[PDB]
């Protein structure tokens, strides 16, 4: 475990590609397939503007930090099981490190 952090803009363009088709950043972002993500670091897992997540993401509450969501991200499936994350997981680290410094970066 080492955070080399990555490049803001390299984050930007793997979320693009990686979490858009689910999720929104900006703060005007509406959700949909899943919530926005701005205000997510420092909050606990299921708590977004209003909107309904599961019972397993509730029973989780995780504090969203730099370390513990690069941890979900990994196998979100096995950290959440029965989450609406049907994603996968960000397997490459140095892949995931930018997209944490861009997301990071998205919400301060
Ligand atoms: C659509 C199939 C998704 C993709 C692609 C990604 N995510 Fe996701 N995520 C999704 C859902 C529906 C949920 C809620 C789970 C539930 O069962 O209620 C989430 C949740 C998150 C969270 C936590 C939000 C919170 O607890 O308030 C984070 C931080 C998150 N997702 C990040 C994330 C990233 C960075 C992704 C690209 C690698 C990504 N998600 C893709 C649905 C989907």
């Amino acid at each position: 475990t080492e955070f080399k952090a990555g490049s803001a803009k390299k984050g930007a363009t793997l979320f693009k590609t990686r979490c858009l088709q689910c999720h929104t950043v900006e703060k005007g972002g509406p959700h949909k397939v899943g919530p926005n993500l701005h205000g997510i670091f420092g909050r606990h897992s299921g708590q977004a503007e209003g909107y309904s997540y599961t019972d397993a993401n509730i029973k989780k509450n995780v504090l969203w930090d730099e370390n513990n969501m690069s941890e979900y991200l990994t196998n979100p499936k096995k950290y959440i099981p029965g989450t609406k994350m049907a994603f996968g997981g960000l397997k490459k680290e140095k892949d995931r490190n930018d997209l944490i410094t861009y997301l990071k970066k998205a919400t301060e």
